[PDB]
């Protein structure tokens, strides 16, 4: 039985909004198969275009968000998971703020100066393609002051596990390095998502930084050879990049035993550590073409599903059984859609 707010997130709190795109918004904005950009002014007009579309499914995301939430959802017990983001004034930002309340999650919201509002996710949509566009919006205005007030700072403190998103370095590094520091100092468990494929391309320094605190390392696939072919890991990179990742030394120079986990879809994912000298494979739930709904948010609920079973105690396999029964609960649902815990079996 864990105690109240043991679980601390932090991260960009944002709305999906889910349309099926036709197969012309993939070429006019230049979007790749199963990626993800923040906008730029050549794809601000997404926005208003997708409005145009019928069928629009509103739903609250965030990777961070989406993963400590399902955490609280899986223990059931009110309270163990607090959260931490910065949305606007906005009625998107209430609903999401609602949204939390309902899971009986512990939220400090932030709230950004009007009229900056809430941060959005186009998430397009199609047979062939499946694509995200990120408006970071209020996202961005996190800051270390927030954090740092003694009503935000006592969430931090009684935690013992943290979870926060590779994508928290494009919104509040410092926040979530000062964390970091934190945990490690205390021995805590940090845990760390590898996110996106232009993380590791872009943001190399605050992702290895970020590696060095971090005592459990998610990642996928796509995000192991960019961050791979980055530091010269040319030759088996996927599973070089697991070896690489947890043999990093952490920030204190002592030894200690990283845990790096690499999903490779419906492919048998790959797991190590610092202590292990081998890489392991571990098959996952497989499902006919018609049983896949919306894969989308999967690796948030493989996290979340992994870590609610890991911090109680259950072993490495339970625990990765946990995480695959998460991931595929999200993947028979759209969006990330938590429904009534009593039909989770
Ligand atoms: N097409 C598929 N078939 C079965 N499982 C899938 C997929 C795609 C994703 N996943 C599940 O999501 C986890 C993290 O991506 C992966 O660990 C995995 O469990
Ligand atoms: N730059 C970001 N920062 C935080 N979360 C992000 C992004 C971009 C997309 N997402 C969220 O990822 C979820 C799918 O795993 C989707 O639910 C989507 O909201
Ligand atoms: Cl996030």
């Amino acid at each position: 039985d864990l105690s109240e707010g043991y679980v601390f997130g932090m991260g960009n709190p944002l709305l999906d909004i889910i349309v099926d795109a036709d197969d012309f918004m993939y070429r006019k904005y230049n979007l790749k198969k199963d990626n993800i950009v923040l906008a730029e002014e050549k794809h601000m007009t997404i926005y208003d275009e997708i409005q145009k579309k019928k069928k629009l499914n509103y739903i609250a995301g965030g990777a961070t968000l989406n993963t400590v939430k399902m955490i609280q959802w899986i223990i059931q017990k009110p309270f163990v998971c607090s959260y931490v983001g910065c949305i606007g004034a906005d009625i998107q930002g209430k609903y999401i703020k609602n949204d939390c309340s309902a899971l009986d999650l512990v939220t400090e919201f932030q709230i950004a100066e009007e009229p900056l509002m809430t941060g959005k996710v186009a998430v397009l949509v199609s047979e062939k393609l499946r694509s995200m566009v990120t408006y970071l919006g209020a996202a961005c205005d996190l800051s270390l002051a927030h954090i740092e007030q003694p009503h935000v700072w006592s969430l931090v403190e009684k935690a013992q596990v943290y979870y926060i998103a590779g994508f928290v370095i494009n919104t509040c590094y410092e926040g979530m390095l000062k964390i970091a520091k934190h945990s490690l100092e205390n021995e805590k468990l940090f845990c760390f998502n590898l996110s996106a494929p232009f993380l590791s391309q872009f943001n190399t320094k605050e992702v290895d930084e970020m590696i060095s605190y971090s005592n459990i390392v998610f990642g996928n696939e796509s995000e192991a050879e960019a961050y791979g072919e980055v530091h010269g890991l040319l030759e088996d990179t996927v599973h070089a990049t697991a070896r690489y990742i947890a043999d990093l030394p952490f920030a204190d120079g002592k030894k200690r035993k990283r845990l790096v986990i690499i999903t490779r879809g419906k492919n048998p994912l790959l797991y190590t550590d610092s202590s292990d000298s081998e890489i392991h494979q571990f098959m996952v739930e497989q499902f006919k073409d018609d049983q896949i709904i919306d894969t989308n948010g999967a690796g948030d609920a493989f996290a979340a599903g992994f870590i609610a079973d890991y911090i109680r105690g259950k072993p490495m396999i339970t625990s990765l059984h946990a995480a695959v029964k998460a991931a595929a609960y999200i993947i028979c649902r759209s969006g990330f859609s938590l429904g009534s815990r009593d039909s989770y079996s």
